[PDB]
């Protein structure tokens, strides 16, 4: 059961805490890179005890594509111990929203959401840009619409519509914690 090659991406951290990763991705020969490419294949993120972590763009990114969600303390565990330890204990099982009961990230990855929805994001948004809620989209099988109407582009699917039919974009934010696509009408705003 042997396979892809780690290269790894860090959330969350601060400079020191990057900087302590920079070093021990060198010592191992781990792939490190600033942005979430095609090879991203960890994503390494700051928890709390209970392996419970902020939520990041790089963190939804990272569970929208089944990856490998770590807590840094696989990183500050692994170097008081002077070995390269399993990744597999040091899964984040949460953020600070869902807690640490639902294993999002798990279940994510195991299994591997918005197929066959079509949902356009309207421009004003107050988090993270209008860009990267579109890729998140996408990478969870949905029909990204880039306009309105929809004209010939249009699948059938009554569209969702982000906000700030008309849903909060919190409703995708928990639905990828959770990796479940959620009931929509705890998120309509109108």
């Amino acid at each position: 059961r042997a396979e892809r090659d780690i290269s790894m991406v860090v959330s969350g951290l601060t400079p020191k805490e990057v900087m302590i990763v920079q070093k021990f991705a060198e010592k191992y020969r781990l792939a490190l890179t600033d942005v979430i490419t095609e090879e991203t294949t960890h994503v390494i993120i700051k928890t709390d005890a209970e392996f419970v972590c902020e939520r990041t763009l790089k963190y939804f990114l990272g569970i929208a594509g089944g990856k490998w969600i770590v807590s840094y303390s696989w990183v500050i565990k692994s170097i008081q111990e002077r070995k390269l330890l399993s990744v597999h204990e040091f899964e984040v099982k949460g953020d600070v929203v869902t807690g640490s009961n639902h294993q999002g990230p798990r279940r994510s990855r195991e299994s591997q959401l918005f197929e066959g929805l079509q949902i356009y994001c309207c421009e004003p948004f107050t988090n993270m840009p209008k860009d990267e809620l579109e890729r998140m989209l996408q990478l969870c099988g949905a029909s990204v619409v880039k306009e309105l109407p929809l004209l010939t582009r249009d699948t059938g699917a009554h569209p969702i519509v982000l906000v700030q039919r008309l849903v909060m974009w919190d409703w995708v934010l928990d639905s990828i914690s959770v990796y479940r696509c959620r009931d929509l009408d705890a998120y309509l705003v109108q």
